[PDB]
């Protein structure tokens, strides 16, 4: 269906997200480092971004729109299957980096929460 928005809200939001995405390609302290093991890094990112949506739905969904998470699938030829996981990991990571940059007070809450899994 096609709807007429005289205030162009959907389109204004798309321009904002694009300004946020661009403003980081160009141009809050954390308590731990993410796992170096790539499988564990993926699992860590899935848990953290999933918690961001539960604790901070609007902030999370802004960061995920900046990161383009909506294309990706949660965790055919193996080349493209693994590229899917890599693409998912890149977007989860960009979500976290966007939260760190624009929602620092959310990031510090999620940083203390994820520290409990780190040791
Ligand atoms: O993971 C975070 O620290 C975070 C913070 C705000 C929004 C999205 C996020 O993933």
């Amino acid at each position: 269906e096609n709807l007429y928005f005289q205030s162009m809200e959907p389109s204004k939001y798309r321009l904002c997200i694009d300004i946020l995405e661009r403003e980081i390609r160009r141009n809050p302290t954390c308590s731990h480092s993410m796992p170096e093991d790539l499988q564990m890094r993926l699992l860590y990112l899935e848990k953290r971004v999933g918690l961001a949506q539960l604790f901070f739905p609007a902030e999370a969904n802004v960061a995920m729109d900046v990161a383009n998470v909506e294309g990706t699938s949660e965790c055919e030829t193996p080349y493209v299957q693994t590229k899917r996981m890599l693409t998912r990991m890149k977007a989860l990571m960009k979500t976290v980096e966007t939260g760190r940059r624009y929602f620092p007070s959310c990031y510090e809450v999620l940083d203390k929460y994820m520290d409990q899994y780190m040791d």
